[PDB]
């Protein structure tokens, strides 16, 4: 079977498991999860560790006293069950003080109590262990045009972003940050849209070093686009810091199902994909069990996440090291993809008349690809209609 | 009146108003244009100049003497009316050769000719005037996952843009490259599929500089971004070297409908944007008279493209100008988002109990943004109930 | 300028300008408002009347002594300002008990509940004057396979609607339902999800005549359909008995921005449509001002909706009255269509040599539809260039 | 292993595995294949029968002479092999003239034309044994507004639809008619874009027990509705006369993927519906070898599409004999989703305490839907986890 060990670095986010069911068409169906609960619940599920939100351990408005309390009964826990915090977040997203967003709210008090909110739950991660420290800028953006002038508020964007970099070096913390895009919801349309907004916009900040990304699986097919294929990117660009591992059924709000449902045939090539390019960060979820399920539904959700992620992985595994595939690739010519076009450089590719002048496109244009033959190959190992 | 006079800088592929009106379940409904003929066509609309792949100018195996011919009675036309070549591209998309791309085919023997192809390009490209050279990848993706091994292929991509780059500087040509991103069809999935992901890409080319994008209308809102927030932030990176301007009607097949057709408040936040950002190149028209047309039909449409944008450049310059406009902007905050969060600097942020401690966020929260006012302000100015 | 007056037949439901501002990921932003107070400003306004959900005016589990309470008040209110009550509907989605659905869940006990709990306001729609009855099903649905046998469930949906039909006849009521389809959310889809499939559910019902279609333009928008088209086959079939109107922009999360909004052009041609076609029922908002707003802001996004329709209907009326246009729907052939394709009978269209064996499909296929000289018009007069 | 034999009932268009490949972008990558020879190879692949619309089978324009040589060596192809034609259909969408539509063109001799071209391939249908006639109007739509006014284009549409009505009674043949929807492409919107819209639009036909819907796959995903909850509706309204089935990776163009491919989860509650239900028409593949492959690759693909349909018809059959996952549907309450709701009827559902007076919605509110047990089951035996 699969059974999910701490090695598999399966983690949850407390607000995942911990999600009380509230919609925008509807009230909460669970009781509230205390911290403390859900992560002996998930130590007991086989998972690696926690991430949290400041406001999911700590009640926004809390006094210092009570803040320290919180945090004490969750370390507790921590300690108790051996689970690790890789990565956290800070919600700049649900008090209604952050209605036009945080770091680019047009209210500059605003901007700078967003800063100060972060800068405190840094100072935790770092004291909890964490080595990512995640930005989702739920609410930058808009409903309509003149409310935000882009090019100012990108301003105001990379601002908050170098700033925090310059206090985690000022205090030489090892932490590093990873930008979580999200085409829209809450807003009308959100900054740094996808995967490669977010890579485009690292390049410009001060120090590119300390930022990547956290895509989440139904973020990007939000906007309809090939999540394996935007991670291929993340990766060969040196920047998938985290990742955001869920289900989505196509282009409408952001569903967080269980990874694996959704886009199933888009999973398998994910697991491919990390396990192939040998990703070694935590596989975390960023799910929400269906508003329709109890406790008892909660946690079959949360197991499902992880058994998905082992069987996609070993069917993955099992397609690569099948001789009839290696076969397949061969004659698809994904080998021939790997060799340089012109290692023999410019000047030898101009002097080459075999490239153009003597080339016969129509003789190239009648080879197959082969692509059927193997993507049929992919879809019975996929299915176990062989290994 | 709005009539278009070459200052404007409104250009048109060759392949526009020449688009006989073959689609993928339908035979042409028109017959050819010569280039020279649209060339003059074109002058007397009050275009500004025109672009051309190779292919629309020299049919695709013309020998040396037949393209010579083609060339000449092209150039014939350039020089009688006085109409530019602002920029050139080339076909790697229509012969079967490029049935799996160009610059990222499986097959290498393809990826020489593919180079080879446009650097011939180039040289006629400068020879007439162009300042840029666009790239749209359109072949280069993939249907099935293991078809393309997405790392491998941004490699030769990246391979092939350097090669360009090196020709180029070699060469001593004053010409820079805009990648065009799509992000599906004809492929399933096209690499580079928007303008965040070709603005990452560019940044680990060997020679940044000499790559930027030419973004077009449609092809973002086929992912259903928000076009002016994409140009905003290509603007802010310095990246918008050309654009393409067309209309979409929502997520589906390329529409390539006329400017101002499709999502007309895009188009006008795109105009209120291009023209108080300063952008100076040209306003190129990467549309396709619809196949229901006839040739009178083609004509009016061109025109009505460039209408169009003045009608809207005249509404935006006229909502900017409103006192009434300026004063809900400055109710709304937008000159606020324009201070610095914190050029106090980071210590005296830390230090600033106003900022944290002594901040009331719902006293802060109370405070409406003003937004829907204004937006129908910007209504108004749009449908002319207003300035 | 454009005025609204009751004449005008706008009407809002309590919950749009009451909305509070919760949504998925964020606490309420505005305070409550009394149903008493919503009247009276919206009368102000110029509105002719309010719609809504029971829970909107009563607390879901209020005593009957209470409910009296409540409805006494939002009587005298009516009362006093002449505002009318032309829908109302039932709330059989926000109370955790209906997480599974109403009319559909598969609990039987909730289903009997959510039939007595229509049924209860029903009489009270009809004793405020109401002539419609909506139902928006926004629970009725599923997130995964299984969970929901659609067919059976199609089953108890026509059980439900066919009990509801025995009722209002069995007590004599002038009262008609209309169905509100939705395509997602909150549930991942939704049974009857457009504007057809709710059109042929309604056909077999037990008394067909007395249903009909509430459509609401952002829904069959986040399906990515023509949103006049579908009202045009509403109409054709003699069943838009009523309508929302408010504003989205794509296949995303239900906005509910105001009317106008969103998709400008699909305003304008569902303005064109409602008033050439004679609709003669409430032009009804169903929309939210955003979050980011205050109370002033809410009534200003309310007044926006008003003036948006007064704008489009001056405009549409302006283009169906330009002899210009109506020359251009002529060369469009606009006319021919209107003519029956064989008036003459079968017989004599098989007999008919020019219909076939002397057919030319040459020529008639030069013929130029002239639809792009007619869209400019349509666009001229949209934006004011022209009447 | 998985071998099709003609009791599968698995048909494939002649034009689809005769696709040339050419695409908006593209030329035909593959040579034209004689249709005597596709029959004999699907013969060979374990196909039951082929379908063909006039044009695949008979050159546009022939005479009658090459016309009746062309339907002999096809004929001579079915008698040889015993291959049936199940379905036959008219092309109303390639030739110039069918720009503006078939069925609803603006031009009356264009409809009269597109009306006896469909009645010559329905007499030939007939005649080569088939039982449905499909209908896709892919021309039949708009681009623009005012184009088309969709009210009188429905009046035309029902016209054409019954005068076919009257040819087939009158001349008493036994076959019937299928609307095949479609949301765009290749006009911007086609009218009867999906399932329901179809289904209402029958209703009003003179003889709506003459026709139902021949529903595709990919073409409802191009709306993103849920396909088998759209294919439930059309069973429960005994209007399932046909099915087209193939692949859709999400909205965007009509791909047109081989069957399993694209939304694999969707292509198993499909399967398991279609099994379940006994539905007895064809298992028809509409779909397209990609353009990249050759003519091995096309046969690999067609032969994909049957093997993933029988390795799918294997995992919903064991899915469904579970018995773990019998007691997983009852603890979901499918069971009581198949009670009537008031069996008990009207009258005494309105004494019924416990339906409203005594209910309590929190005890019955926080019962577990058990929903994602269920749905992780159907996983396990989805992916072969399990049997
Ligand atoms: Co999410
Ligand atoms: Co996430
Ligand atoms: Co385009
Ligand atoms: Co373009
Ligand atoms: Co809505
Ligand atoms: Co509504
Ligand atoms: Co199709
Ligand atoms: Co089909």
């Amino acid at each position: 079977s699969y059974q999910p060990t701490p090695e598999d670095k399966f983690t949850f986010g407390l607000w995942t498991v911990g999600w009380q069911g509230r919609d925008p068409f509807g009230d909460a169906t669970r009781g509230a999860l205390d911290p403390a609960e859900s992560v002996r619940r998930l130590a007991e599920l086989g998972a690696h560790g926690v991430t949290f939100h400041d406001d999911d351990l700590i009640p926004f408005g809390a006094t210092d006293s009570e803040r320290a309390e919180h945090i004490k009964r969750f370390r507790q826990g921590l300690d108790e069950t051996g689970m690790k915090v890789p990565m956290a977040t800070t919600n700049l997203f649900t008090h209604p003080v952050f209605k036009d967003g945080g770091f680019t709210a047009n209210d500059r008090d605003v901007r700078r109590y967003a800063l100060r909110k972060t800068i405190r739950n840094i100072d935790l991660a770092v004291e909890l262990g964490a080595q990512t420290y995640v930005a989702w800028g739920g609410r930058e953006g808009a409903e309509s045009g003149a409310a935000k002038d882009v090019r100012v508020a990108l301003d105001r964007m990379k601002e908050a972003f170098d700033l925090l970099g310059e206090y985690v070096t000022s205090q030489g913390y090892d932490t590093p940050f990873a930008i979580e895009p999200k085409p829209n919801e809450p807003r009308g349309d959100i900054l740094l849209p996808t995967i490669g907004h977010a890579l485009a916009f690292i390049d410009g900040l001060e120090r590119p070093e300390l930022y990547g990304v956290n895509p989440e699986v139904g973020h990007e097919q939000m906007a309809g686009l090939n999540f394996p294929h935007g991670i291929a990117q993340a990766l060969w660009a040196g920047k998938l810091f985290h990742i955001d591992l869920n289900g989505q059924s196509g282009i409408k709000y952001d569903q967080d199902l269980r990874f694996g449902p959704g886009d199933l045939r888009a999973a398998f090539w994910l697991v491919d994909l990390l396990e192939s390019a040998g990703y070694e960060g935590p596989r975390h979820f960023d799910f929400k069990p269906p508003r329709t399920e109890d406790f008892d539904g909660v946690w079959a959700s949360a197991a499902g996440c992880m058994r998905n992620y082992l069987i996609l992985k070993e069917r993955a595994a099992a397609f690569r090291a099948d001789p009839e595939v290696q076969e397949a690739l061969r004659a698809a010519r994904l080998d021939e993809l790997a060799q340089p076009t012109a290692g023999d450089g410019l000047q030898a590719l101009l002097p080459d008349r075999s490239a153009f002048e003597d080339f016969d496109p129509d003789a190239a244009a009648a080879r197959g690809m082969a692509f059927e033959r193997l993507d049929q190959l992919a879809m019975d190992h996929l299915l176990g209609a062989r290994g």
